[PDB]
């Protein structure tokens, strides 16, 4: 029963990197205690090992474990530890991998292992202070002479072996080193920590080595070893602050607009919502195409109002989409009043207001939010690569995205928005040559320049943050392009385009109303959906006239017309028709209880009254079981003239509403007709439904 | 200038027979006078003349005019029939006809007349006393000597005519003989007065001879000339009576039924309401079919009791149809006591209650009320008829049909109902082979007896008095028959088979209701029609069951059936869609102004509704624009439960009417469901309407 209290961690780093203090984190969690050498190729290792021995050369009571520090993290406990190691009947224990190196030639020389690791690995060993003292103090090499070489042939020596009891562990009992391995390790999960368990000798390491290239997939494996993530405790490093008094930091924000994006006028006007003082706030903006200078623009007085300082960057640049971004990361760099950048590009629709605070509560170095496509798996992070620097999906991915499992998650890439601390900026990667450089994509290089300075690349999934819009293929060829993104931007198309009490409306609670005895009212479209549906009516500017036919019933001749244009002939049929579906067919079966509606519609125009042409319809029928009537203006305002009336109820719709429509029966029992507008133009859309 | 006065006509009548009287009543419209000769072959005809003219011998101031009375009517005044004759430089003016008779040998010795009749007529003349008394003393032979051949012997003598200035009226001046000259007769009208033009030789004769075959001919004119009928006064001769306190004639009543006939039960019910005292009326009843002694035997009791007395003829008897009607007609030739005959046919349908009445005082020999198949022309009277005693149509045929002219009419043929006096059956008329003896047929070989009498077949369109019923095609092979006489007798079928104040809320009023918002309740079908329409639907007896499919919409799901027959099964489509365009299309476009039906049906059928097997119907909609719900028995008696519920408005149909159907819009708003029966059996006629 050996003693935890007799044994020794030591490790080497010469900065407290995010790595290191990973390690210490799993250190601190099973209470080891460890000794790092030198806070001030590789053989200056050992000569530091060599001197911090001599201190320990006849402590026959000792046990000392050495181990990398930015490629570890531990997964047991100490007193686990020594029960292995005693177990083990060797003095001194190497770890073991699959590959000899650095001298391949070596491998004839190494002891024939079975079914196991049979080279040797000095990133991590165990052993008797004076055993270990009787090898360090061999050295006298220089500090750029390879230390795996020296135990190497060290090892190698038969006899030398044979003396000290010198073994390696071959099944990876203690020590796992993932190069080689990688399909041996899976995780094991408990109620409150994580482990690894090696599937090919069913053993669980105490240490995890991500030597040689597994770096991110240690980086994946950290994320719950020791208690990363636990499946009841839930993530154990996260927030889950600010001085009251106090103002926060100063922050740059930087937007960038590469490509045209849709609902760009309301993402502007987001920017004004953020739930952080604006006098703390510089605004950087790269509009990259002609496309949003009017949108810009008509935002641009109010943004510079709002925030500290303002600044603009227009297509007249000619700025390639890296050069900007090293432009507005730059600047910030080159600012010390800057504590913090903030990207966000056009695309990320944030959601949650107060995302700024909770990235910078959350106190790392750089971190991101996490944000879906809407009912979609495609987010702004990756989980994995591939050998070709790829996507490819990690194990944990879709968990993450679905939000079973949440914390903050250290991940391969991260793009559209994320928080950078401004130290980091100018401290550890004072270079301009972030996302310009090479041929790789700007925000691959980005990711790329963040891990070859060993920084890990966060991720937040702890609460709701926001969305991505679908940019793929925006027609941009309309007066008005958002009008399309029905089926492209769903959520988003109904926040803008659909009446904000339309919702209220559906749920019950009395909003809709009946003003004749069939005939129901409630809102449906905003004003400026109508607005916009009318002047893309008007823009194509070719009504109907003389010699036109429609699908009405008076008398016994459907000669009835309209001065209408039919959403066909300006290719708007597709869109209104899944507005009937979403939208039109849910309310008339809550209307009329027992009546199902798949939302056929082969009639749907847009009217057009004025005193100089047609400015009435007389009475007619409809060749549809119900038909849908939304007006698309201001009554009393854009014209001054009655709307519609039913001769059989001798009821009349006096005014009508901007958004409102209008649901009535049209084959029969609803002689309706179109009173006259006598002053100005009114406008209405027309759906003849399930004829 | 002649007076008038000097004038004198003679005739020969043996007795008063209807075409002598015809011919006073003309010869009295004038103002002449007429001697009668004889009031107690043809040769005794101028031994009478002889004697009367011995008197007159030496009258040389008197012009006398003898024609035949039978055969004869007149047309102009004495005084223009004087102006004619001294016109004439004659003073012996004889008639002229076409052909050469007795003898045709004589043809050559009579003078050339360049474009005239050419040969004389014995049958009227007009002369001098003196002239004509030299002529008619040269009479020494016997009185079977034809008189014709007297005359003509005599006015062939080149000597004799020329002494004493014989002639005859070549062109028709004065005598039209209408043998020969059909087609040069026509007649001319005036306000008060009918004449005739002979259009070959453009003179108005004076008097009209039938002779030789023209007998119907002259029938039909002496309906006109010379006041029969004005386009002014109307009839002249018509009633247009009985005593108050005394009774009227006893009559005999004979109805026949010589082949299945429609609407009987109609017709036997319609013999206990004639405005006539039952205790002077027998009746006879000869029933050919045993199809119809069920109907008979049902109303027997009753006649049995309203009439004096009654008797029936079977059709166990074996009797042919002119068998019967000489039985029948006999029957009152035997009994002093029948004053008058009544024949009226079971196809005869008479809507005015006075119609023996009217016929008794018009004081005739045989007359007949006109009937007329409805909406058409067939009729129960010829108006001529061919060279083969077949049916032809006369001048006036269409004009009295349709009521232009109205009186008493001269007619060769009368059929179904007619009215026959007592005294001149067992008078002019003894024998009992009236209708039976040869091969023609009964109705035919009846006016054939008449006519070869000399007794005129009247015909009475004064008023309207009824109508024929088409037998032609009677399919009796069905349990109610009549229920498909929808299209045969249109008429009839709306009487029995339509509620009778179907009509009165039809044209407004207030009787339609409206229970429930927009179904509307009104009476439609008759209690005698859903007796029988449920009698014949359950003897045909296979009711849908299991695996019955129909065209309801309840969810997503047509499966809602229902124990049902639809009229195609017992082949009835064809009918109750013609219900549906007569009578409950401009029902519907009266509740629902700005709306037009052409009452398309495909889905019509009668719903069962028993304790046992579906006793109710969950709630559907419809696959029609407007439904009809006929209810077809009585709630409360023949069933004990619910009716319809229109779940939208909440609204319930307690208990329906027996005739009363309802009217809702089907496809949508109107959510129905069957209220369940629970005792006895529901029965209801559906339509789904315009689908
Ligand atoms: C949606 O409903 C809300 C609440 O019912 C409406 O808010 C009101 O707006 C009117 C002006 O339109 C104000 O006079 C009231 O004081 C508001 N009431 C509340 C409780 O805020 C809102 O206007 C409706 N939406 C639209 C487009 O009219
Ligand atoms: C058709 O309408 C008449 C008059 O509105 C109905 O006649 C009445 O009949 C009820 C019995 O059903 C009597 O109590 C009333 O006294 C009658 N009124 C008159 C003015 O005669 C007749 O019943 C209706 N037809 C049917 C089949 O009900
Ligand atoms: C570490 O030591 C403390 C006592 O200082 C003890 O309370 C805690 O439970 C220990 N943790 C572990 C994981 O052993
Ligand atoms: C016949 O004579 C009477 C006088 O007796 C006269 O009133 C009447 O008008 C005459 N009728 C005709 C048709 O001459
Ligand atoms: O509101 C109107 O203008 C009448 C609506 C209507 O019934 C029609 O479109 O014909
Ligand atoms: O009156 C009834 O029985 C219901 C009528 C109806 O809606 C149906 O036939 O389905
Ligand atoms: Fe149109
Ligand atoms: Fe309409
Ligand atoms: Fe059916
Ligand atoms: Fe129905
Ligand atoms: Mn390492
Ligand atoms: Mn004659």
């Amino acid at each position: 029963p050996v003693n935890p209290e007799k044994l020794l961690v030591i490790t080497v780093a010469t900065a407290e990197t995010e790595g290191y203090l990973r390690f210490l984190r799993s250190a601190e969690f099973f209470n080891y205690t460890v000794r790092t050498l030198g806070l001030g190729g590789g053989g200056q290792k050992v000569r530091w090992l060599k001197k911090e021995m001599e201190k320990y050369a006849d402590r026959e009571d000792m046990i000392i474990m050495f181990v990398d520090s930015y490629d570890v993290i531990l997964a047991g406990s100490p007193t686990e530890l020594l029960k292995k190691f005693v177990q083990s009947g060797s003095r001194l224990l190497f770890s073991a991998e699959s590959f000899c190196w650095p001298e391949w030639g070596l491998a004839e020389q190494y002891p024939e292992v079975g079914t196991g690791k049979r080279f040797l690995n000095s990133g991590g060993f165990i052993g008797f202070a004076t055993t270990i003292h009787q090898i360090v103090r061999q050295w006298k090499y220089k500090d750029d002479d390879d230390d795996q070489l020296f135990y190497t042939r060290l090892y190698l020596d038969p006899g030398l072996r044979e003396k000290l009891s010198l073994n390696l562990d071959h099944k990876s009992r203690i020590f796992q080193n993932l190069n080689g391995a990688l399909d041996e390790v899976v995780l094991k999960f408990d109620r409150n920590r994580v482990r690894i368990r090696n599937v090919a000798y069913d053993t669980l390491p105490i240490v995890v080595h991500g030597n040689g290239p597994t770096k991110l997939q240690l980086n994946y494996l950290g994320n719950y070893v020791p208690n990363g993530w636990t499946p009841e405790g839930g993530c154990g490093f996260c927030n889950q602050t600010l001085p009251g008094g106090q103002p926060p930091p100063r922050v740059f924000l930087a937007v960038f607009v590469e490509q045209p994006t849709p609902f760009l006028p309301r993402f502007l006007q987001r920017l004004l919502l953020l739930d952080y003082p604006p006098d703390r706030v510089t605004l950087f903006l790269h509009n990259n195409e002609v496309f949003h200078e009017p949108h810009i623009a008509d935002s641009w007085p109010q943004l510079q109002d709002h925030f500290s300082a303002v600044k603009l960057v227009g297509p007249e640049e000619a700025l390639s989409p890296g050069e900007a971004r090293d432009m507005a990361m730059d600047l910030c760099r080159q600012d010390p009043e800057c504590e913090f950048y903030f990207s966000l590009d056009a695309d990320a629709v944030l959601t949650n207001l107060q995302t700024l605070r909770i990235l910078i509560e959350e106190n790392r170095k750089v971190i991101a939010p996490m944000l879906s496509r809407h009912g979609k798996l495609w987010s702004n992070f990756w989980g994995a690569l591939s050998p070709d620097e790829y996507y490819a999906r990690s194990e944990d991915y879709v968990e993450l995205v679905q939000r079973k499992r949440v914390g903050v998650w250290n991940v391969p890439y991260i793009s559209q928005a994320y928080v950078i601390r401004g130290d980091t900026l100018r401290m550890e990667l004072p270079q301009r040559d972030v996302f310009s450089g090479s041929d790789t994509d700007p925000d691959m290089a980005f990711c790329k320049s963040f891990r070859d300075k060993g920084i890990f690349l966060h991720l937040s999934n702890q609460h709701e943050f926001g969305r991505l819009l679908a940019t793929s293929r925006y027609d941009t060829e309309h007066l008005h392009p958002d009008l399309w993104q029905i089926f492209d931007n769903p959520v988003d198309w109904k926040e803008q385009y659909i009446h904000e009490n339309y919702s209220r409306a559906l749920e019950g609670e009395g909003i809709v109303e009946q003003p004749c005895p069939d005939v129901y009212w409630f809102p449906l479209l905003s004003e400026q959906m109508c607005d916009e549906l009318v002047a893309e009516m008007e823009h194509y500017g070719q009504w109907s006239g003389g010699r036109h036919e429609d699908s009405r019933l008076a008398g016994g001749y459907e000669n009835v017309p309209t001065v209408d244009i039919h959403m066909k002939q300006v290719g708007y049929e597709d869109q209104w028709l899944q507005l009937l579906r979403t939208y039109v067919g849910p309310m008339t079966e809550s209307l009329f209880p027992g009546y199902h509606t798949k939302a056929r519609a082969v009639m749907n125009f847009v009217v057009r009254y004025r005193p100089d042409e047609q400015p009435s319809l007389r009475p007619h029928h409809d060749s549809s079981t119900f038909t849908l009537n939304v007006a698309l203006n201001h009554k009393g305002l854009d014209y001054e003239g009655g709307g519609c009336r039913f001769l059989r109820y001798d009821c009349v719709i006096s005014s009508p509403r901007k958004g409102w429509a209008l649901l009535h029966p049209g084959r029969l029992t609803h002689y309706h007709e179109g009173l006259p507008t006598t002053w100005g133009t009114r406008y209405i859309m027309v759906s003849f439904v399930d004829p």
